[PDB]
């Protein structure tokens, strides 16, 4: 079924339209995903000029179908099971002592390309806070995010805390509440409780004048006891 679409390297397109305290922006990303290795490589451009929020605060918004699920966990991979029809991914991201993002994305195949199309609205931010004031370091801590099935909506949900490094040495909490539900009507896998382990490397393209982010990301599923029965099938 859907997971057969990810056995090779798959081109990715990301399109985001954002509006944070009335500061509007657009981001376009392109690259490729290698779910066999759990690997994503993308370059993102702010096509509207200057990004009015820090690039790290957008990493989680800017394709969990590229996670590497170990063989003994292939039956808990909701994200690939919804493909190619796709899923809707919705989040509220509450920054502590600051504003919040609300995001709605559609992740689905358009032709041969896996497309992530996002609408983001940000509200109640401090114009001199860590977000609109650009006081966050250009990096992304490694992080584990717990997945649970949402049977009553036929999808998954997850809540997790992102800890952004502030340039003074403090930490800015971004509390994520996330919900995913399939777009099509076909069968989806509802996972047992598990987590995704994520690492992110952020860099710059020397030849790129525009405001941009080069991202390498690894996502690997874990947390389901690989017992001795699975070692004999």
């Amino acid at each position: 079924k859907g997971e057969e679409l990810f056995t090779g390297v798959v081109p990715i397109l990301v399109e985001l339209d954002g509006d944070v305290n009335g500061h509007k922006f657009s981001v376009r990303g392109e690259g490729e995903g290698d779910a066999t290795n759990g690997k994503l490589t993308l370059k993102f451009i702010c096509t509207t000029g200057k990004l009015p929020v820090p690039w790290p605060t957008l990493v989680t918004t800017l394709v969990l179908c590229f996670a590497r699920y170990p063989d003994h966990m292939k039956q808990h991979d909701f994200f690939k099971s919804a493909m190619p029809e796709g899923y809707v991914q919705e989040r509220t991201i509450s920054f502590k002592d600051d504003g919040y993002y609300k995001t709605r994305a559609e992740v689905k195949f358009e032709g041969d390309t896996l497309v992530n199309r996002i609408e983001l609205k940000g509200i109640d931010f401090k114009e001199d806070g860590n977000i609109l004031g650009h006081k966050l370091e250009y990096n992304s801590n490694s992080h584990n995010a717990y997945i649970t099935a949402d049977k009553q909506k036929n999808g998954i949900k997850s809540n997790f805390k992102i800890r952004h490094n502030v340039e003074d040495g403090s930490v800015q909490l971004a509390d994520h509440y996330q919900q995913n539900t399939p777009i099509g009507d076909g069968p989806v896998l509802l996972p047992d409780n598990h987590y995704l382990s994520t690492q992110n490397a952020l860099s710059k393209d020397p030849n790129e004048k525009r405001d941009h982010m080069v991202l390498l990301e690894f996502v690997t599923a874990a947390g389901i006891t690989l017992g001795m029965d699975e070692l004999y099938k």
